[PDB]
């Protein structure tokens, strides 16, 4: 056992570190799909998806998620994984379950932003880039991305703000802030 033991764990500490190549290595020489072990499949399942193996990643990251479904950190990852492929109608179900859960993971809210607006969702994209400046007000990707889903509604006066921020923060510091007391 101790063998396959100390597979398990350095796998699973190489997948944590960024070795991804070598989580794959150790932790394939372990994994069973038929007894389940959720730490061996999620930090597998990752590692596969960071080495371009993503079908048989998201493959152990949707099993995960099936057998845990009350894991948010499978949830999360398998969410963002299928907004980076472009499989945004896979991607909105996870993350909307997962920004009301940790409703201070601001790049959850972003990216269902972001999958929500590339589906056209235009509405529903504004409420949630909303949500995250409420979080991170001085990011300047969120209000780009929701002035563009303003403008695609009309909303020219609701954007304009917006453009201008996200212009202002590209520049650099906002020079009004010199008259604004911490």
């Amino acid at each position: 056992d101790i063998r396959q033991v100390y597979y398990r764990d350095k796998g699973i500490s190489h997948a944590k570190a960024g070795r991804y190549s070598q989580a794959v290595m150790l932790l394939e020489q372990v994994y069973d799909a038929d007894a389940f072990d959720v730490d061996v499949a999620l930090h597998l399942g990752i590692a596969y998806v960071k080495t371009g193996a993503v079908d048989r990643g998201t493959e152990l990251l949707e099993r995960s998620l099936a057998d845990a479904p009350d894991n948010v950190k499978v949830a999360t990852v398998l969410g963002l994984t299928y907004v980076q492929v472009q499989k945004y109608d896979l991607a909105v179900p996870l993350l909307i379950k997962v920004a009301e859960a940790n409703p201070i993971n601001f790049n959850v809210r972003f990216r269902l932003g972001v999958a929500l607006k590339n589906l056209g969702r235009f509405d529903e994209a504004i409420d949630s880039f909303k949500i995250a400046l409420g979080l991170r007000p001085n990011e300047g990707k969120v209000h780009r991305a929701i002035a563009f889903s303003y403008e695609q509604m009309g909303r020219h006066e609701e954007a304009l703000p917006h453009f201008k921020k996200a212009n202002e923060l590209d520049e650099g510091a906002s020079v009004e802030l010199a008259l604004v007391p911490r």
